[PDB]
RNA sequence: UUUAAUGUU
């Protein structure tokens, strides 16, 4: 259903076709895989004016390109180089359809570009449109990501709906493929307020988080970027458990954490642990010297271990060496070990 | 030797 000049376009009967010469054409073209790209290109070195042109002839059947598999390039050009004026009227024909947008296979992307563009007055109005349908968002493979988006360009205040929607969600959205990713971006950018009621229900959780396939994931976000009082909770939670959850597929790498970022007190007592206990008729750090998993937690625990309570590790796995050396899953600690003979 | 999203030209 092409046009004369577009087949013919396709045909590279125009070597040297310029933008003001498709005038009157810009709508056909940006829905064309080749059309479009050609826009895409020729807006990318154009006067303002020319953009203008082209601008004129998308805006009012706007929302038809934001959710066409090639038109959704040539608005999201105008969200990046475009003027002030043109995204504000972008941004107003988006009005009463952020929702089916942003679970939108194309329309989404367009929802992401603008809201990383448009000023923090329009941020708060297309942000509204989601609120009663955040869950919904998270859990769709294209809507989770403009959740997502909102939290990183947005101003925090205006995501309190997004925390409420939370309320009593977050263990179920934590063992969730997306729902985990939206979780971390909330923990790394919503205000101190906000996130105490998401912390405090992930501490109630925090047992089965550290052996869930994206829960281990939260957990040790808390560890690497959380307030001290909140490292604390997990550090606790983990103790009594260091050497099953070490060896753990999941939880391993929460543990591992914990012996790098608890308080020095914290970091000892885990060190104590491994140190004062015995796993079968062997020692512990002898089942975890030499396991897939574990043997990080180790590396870890001579890393941060204090001149007293790392020799006392060394003369623990020293006995041990000729077993150890025949492990790949030995070959770092053994390393360290070696470093003070 | 260590785990994460079947998110577009």
């Amino acid at each position: 259903g092409r046009s004369r000049l577009l087949e013919d376009f396709r045909n590279n009967r125009y070597p040297n076709l310029q933008l003001r010469e498709i005038a009157g054409h810009i709508m056909e073209f940006s829905q064309d895989q080749h059309g479009s790209r050609f826009i895409q290109l020729k807006l990318e070195r154009a006067t303002p004016a020319e953009r203008q042109l082209v601008f004129n002839e998308i805006l009012q059947a706007a929302y038809q390109l934001m959710v066409d598999v090639f038109g959704n390039y040539v608005i999201q050009k105008f969200f990046e180089f475009g003027s002030l004026e043109q995204k504000l009227a972008l941004a107003e024909r988006i009005r009463g359809h952020v929702l089916s947008l942003a679970l939108q296979m194309y329309g989404c992307r367009v929802i992401q570009k603008a809201l990383e563009f448009i000023p923090s007055d329009q941020q708060n109005e297309m942000v509204r449109e989601l609120d009663g349908h955040v869950l919904k968002c998270v859990k769709d493979q294209n809507g989770n990501h403009v959740v997502q988006k909102c939290i990183e360009c947005v101003q925090p205040q205006s995501l309190q709906f997004i925390i409420d929607a939370f309320k009593g969600q977050v263990f179920a959205l934590s063992t969730h493929p997306y729902g985990c990713r939206v979780i971390q971006r909330i923990l790394e950018h919503c205000l101190p307020d906000q996130t105490l009621p998401i912390l405090e229900e992930l501490h109630q959780h925090t047992e089965q988080l550290v052996q869930d396939q994206y829960g281990n994931y939260v957990i040790q976000h808390v560890l690497e970027h959380g307030r001290p009082e909140d490292k604390s909770k997990i550090v606790a939670e983990i103790r009594g458990n260091v050497l099953v959850l070490s060896q753990h597929k999941f939880a391993s790498n929460v543990v591992e954490k914990c012996v790098t970022h608890a308080s020095r007190t914290e970091r000892a007592v885990l060190i104590d642990e491994v140190c004062t206990m015995n796993d079968g008729p062997h020692s512990a750090l002898y089942t975890m010297m030499k396991d897939q998993y574990a043997n990080y937690v180790v590396q870890k625990m001579i890393d941060v271990a204090e001149p007293g309570q790392r020799k006392i590790v060394m003369h623990k796995i020293r006995p041990h060496i000729a077993t150890l050396r025949k492990y790949t899953y030995g070959k770092h600690i053994l390393a360290k070990l070696e470093k003070y003979y």
